[PDB]
């Protein structure tokens, strides 16, 4: 069994990391972007079932909700699907301000790692990708926002997910992508 | 106290890492790009005050100076500001050629981690972001350049910065973004 | 001497890592992109000779070959060159489908780390970059593809590369960039 750390009330294994590709540092309100994100087993313990969670957070306003953006994704080689608003955590409000909306992006990966019983085990060195399509509705903006990739794992076969709407009873290392939702930079020269 | 390694006579804690988002691999001279960069406490020691440093480096020429580019930044949810040329290191000249221009991008983060006395403590798992607007003047080019993100920390409360013009008496893990400054690639097909 | 783990019968040192800059999450068939990728020594053991390997992989088809894309690269401040198809591994076919084409992108870096004898030693904290130009021929597509950065090292000076066509008898930590080859996302709103 692997070593867990505690963060808030949850168990975190830093050996399950996540990487982003193609997140722009500025997103235009109303426009659709596609990026990729994948979590990888940098440890020696094979997890029996895994799935990605994504957290969308605005630091400078607290009114953003799941319905304020459109979110589609595809697990590795499987087909695209719309992210399910019922597979989300309720909005969380940090003590310093803002709001984050955590979304579950789990499911079979097209027969690369996934098994007939539906699990997506993560042997060492292996990875699972979500290709993600994201768009924020027009008229909403943020000057310091981010996406966090939160890998979710089931520690033992037949474990239950611990956060309502998210995948996993233990979690991997949070990965960040900071951006602004608004207008691009004016010329400095 | 955390474990430091010595590198070029400075104290480095590899548990304070940095990530880049949105850096292009080719930058057009004269054009403004915006990217984000953030440092994260991946260790268990909470630093009492922290700030980011950025190094702009050209490997194939040594004539670049701070005056050859315009640089603005914004710490997390604080306001945009112009980077201060007096809050920069003197040009450094590696033995193999080229020049590094080390720039301090510190300050309050808009009250997320920062405190009324101006300090930015970095608890574990926490991060601080700089949104960065950058443009190199027209007529300057480089075929192998990069930005290095150098997190700076004050190890104990009331410590003084050790590199004149930069923030910190100890430093985090150097993170790199390599790019060309010049023209994009012609179509290979 | 460093600690190796075994992976598919090869020796891997996770302290030699790789990072990507500017890989887009969607690449258009026929269009040329340029990105950079660099491997960094995050350990304390200096390797006497190093070189990057790049793997192009399609998960959803197995007919892709080295001839189906154009690949040029440049080691740090050395000159651009075309990747040599004879310095490639034979196509590898995972049992679950798809194909991987592993390509050697080694050589001197313009005298930054490289020495007159042609070797590229990698001291601690140091790094080697490849600027990469990549284009897939028109009419070929993939819904889940990626680039893997496989650092190659020689553990000892008189060691020989262990995979025909790739650099190294030991290898670093695999780094991934997942993308689709095809059309960008249509508007969700
Ligand atoms: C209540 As609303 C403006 O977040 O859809
Ligand atoms: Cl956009």
């Amino acid at each position: 069994g692997p070593v867990y750390r505690e963060y808030k009330g949850f168990r975190v294994n830093d050996n399950i990391v996540a990487d982003f590709i193609g997140v722009p540092a500025v997103i235009t309100p109303g426009e659709t972007i596609e990026f990729s994100v994948f979590y990888t087993n940098r440890g020696r313990y094979a997890y029996p079932d895994t799935g990605l969670n994504l957290v969308i957070w605005f630091s400078d306003r607290d009114d953003l909700r799941r319905e304020d953006f459109k979110l589609f994704y595809k697990v590795s080689r499987a087909d695209w699907q719309e992210q399910d608003p019922a597979k989300c955590w309720d909005p969380q409000f940090p003590a310093e301000g803002g709001v984050h909306i955590a979304c579950q992006l789990s499911g079979p990966d097209g027969g690369i790692l996934s098994k007939p019983d539906g699990t997506v085990p993560l042997p060492e060195v292996e990875s699972v990708t979500a290709h993600v399509r994201l768009a924020f509705r027009e008229g909403i903006t943020s000057e310091h926002a981010g996406i966090f990739a939160l890998p979710g794992m089931l520690d033992a076969p037949g474990d239950k997910s611990i956060i309502p709407g998210l995948f996993g009873n233990v979690f991997g290392r949070l990965q960040q992508a900071s951006f602004r939702l608004g207008e691009g930079p004016s010329s400095l020269y």
